[PDB]
């Protein structure tokens, strides 16, 4: 609305537009504290936005190593990690580096005006407002004293010079300290701006030439994983046809046979029977037997220590039960345990006891 | 190829459908629900990812919008506005191209990281599901066949057949498992891998998008960054200009001299303006300091820069003028009209001087 009029002219003239020239600068230093201020919170919660997004990125890449952690080693998969993970951790080294440019001119430009850089301004506005205050006592004082009897008349008088003289000088004073920081406030916030571009443009061209370097790397590994999951389709689809073909015409619905083997330390078998709890619940359950050096042990699950059903297998008769309830049943009796066992055809019924029979023999 | 959750699967311990069999399906259930956890522990790293990211932008936003409040301020000048246009549209892009960086990175969570987890392995999970129906379904078969009694031959002849089935059922599940275990390790790799891939695809170009637009800046930086440091050289050197010049008004000059009024402008012709204390026209009794201004063919008073000029005197060929050296006041004069009459008084001797033979001179000058 108005223009500023602070020249030496019109400040040695005293004008109330000299006046209201620092009136409306006073009006727009304050604006440009609190406008500085504010920028400097919003600059916090940036940089405190921007360490946390770059942490959580940082423990992103992390748990992506960690998934890929699973399963055997696979050096195309690894070649891929090793690439592109130390890639994506470049980046955000890369982004850490911009947050502490933005850091650095925040406090280089921003925060040293608000502090320092006002401090001339704060001075002189403080001296001459004084100055005002006791030259504006001076010439009351020299208008009011009555002539009818004076020589505190001649004491105004130099008393009034010495304050127009001090006013004067900060009046002038309070002027250039008014245009160095018309000055300094331009300057500041163009550089302000300048370096956080500058610093941008570090940022996208370190990101942009590591990106580069791997174009090549990355249109390879398109063109291989796209083959590899026509490939594996294909194999699917092999697999597929051939277990429909398995399923036909060769799986059918027998009861495994275990073979008899001539193990190291002697005859071995193994295989599922029915078998009858020694406790009076008498409890038929089936379980995984296996003969093996003279003894005749079960487990329900891989891995469980086996109980031993028969002691020494040369101690023993085999026999049928054409007396028991149940088919297929037979019992191997020791001398003074004995133990009932029940096979689910006559097939694997006869197989096992001649396995049995078998190593009765030493 | 390679075995690895298929190197331990055993056709011959599935058909014996052997303990050893049954441990190996539960190692790769166990490999196949840790996969599980590390995806569903990587979907929520991203969102950790997304929701910072998301704030961080807002934030940086915000900021900008911080820059302009500050640098709108002040008196306006197009160098800094030409400046603050060009970097706020430039900063602002890199946080949409930046925006656009979190979405496609969800983007391909959701396609690749969270499908796998969902949909992808169904397949796995209905074949399991399938295998330990099977399973059951045989046990029973097996209970059943064991517990049919000696001489129902008839009863024996059905156990059997259903026996029969059900191994059949329980080898047939056992291998569409295996299937979709070969599947899950393929789907494994290739879909890590094509995550990887994809976010490092949108890494480029959020850094080609910002490196482009940068780089279409470049001259004007380098200008600005010249233009910046030769502004701050002419005002080093105005300034010190500045400081001769108050250091020979405050030596070569005054020896504390009121301003005397100054001359000035041609609106009506000449002007002259200057402070006096005015007693206000009434017995009032107030010495009041105003600015007056004699200005086309008037004498008029102010307070403030802004305050409308009241007038004390309409035309100067309709007043007189008088010294006071009688009055009690030193310094004053009496400016007299048909309608108002002005009690004024000067700082000095040399100010009362200058202001009555002033306006006499306006008087005078004023008939012309």
């Amino acid at each position: 609305s108005m223009t500023v009029k602070l020249d030496f002219e019109e400040c040695l003239k005293d004008s109330p537009r000299f006046r209201a020239s620092i009136e409306l600068v006073e009006a727009e230093v304050s604006e440009l504290e609190t406008r500085l201020e504010k920028l400097l919170k919003l600059g916090t919660g940036l940089l405190e936005s921007g360490r946390h997004y770059l942490a959580a990125s940082r423990a992103f890449v992390v748990g992506i190593c960690d998934l890929a952690r699973l399963g055997p080693p696979e050096p195309m998969m690894a070649e891929c990690l090793e690439k592109f993970t130390v890639s994506l951790n470049h980046k955000l080294d890369s982004h850490a580096e911009l947050l502490d440019a933005t850091q650095h001119t925040l406090q280089q430009q921003i925060q040293t005006l608000v502090k320092e850089g006002l401090r001339g301004f704060r001075e002189a506005r403080r001296d001459f407002w004084r100055g005002a205050e006791s030259l504006e006592a001076a010439l009351t004082h020299n208008a009011e004293v009555p002539r009818r009897r004076a020589q505190e008349a001649e004491e105004a008088g130099a008393a009034l010079r010495t304050a127009r003289a001090g006013y004067r000088g900060r009046a002038l004073d309070y002027a250039l300290q008014i245009n160095v920081i018309e000055d300094k406030r331009k300057f500041d916030i163009m550089e302000f701006v300048l370096r956080l571009v500058e610093a941008q443009a570090t940022h996208f061209q370190q990101g942009h030439e590591e990106l580069s370097r791997l174009s090549q790397y990355r249109k390879e590994l398109g063109a291989q994983l796209h083959q590899l999951v026509l490939n594996s389709a294909r194999e699917k689809r092999d697999m597929e046809q051939r277990h429909v073909l398995l399923k036909q015409k060769e799986l059918g619905g027998e009861e495994p046979e275990p073979s008899l083997r001539e193990g190291p330390g002697g005859l071995v078998m193994e295989g599922h029977l029915f078998k009858r709890a020694s406790n009076a619940f008498k409890t038929w359950s089936r379980r995984w037997f296996t003969i093996q050096s003279n003894q005749l042990v079960y487990q329900k699950k891989y891995k469980d220590p086996v109980t031993v059903v028969v002691d020494d297998l040369r101690l023993c008769t085999v026999k049928l039960c054409p007396d028991s309830e149940r088919r297929f049943c037979f019992e191997v009796v020791s001398t003074s345990k004995s133990c009932l066992l029940q096979a689910d055809s006559e097939r694997l019924l006869q197989l096992w006891v001649s396995a049995v029979q078998s190593s009765i023999a030493s």
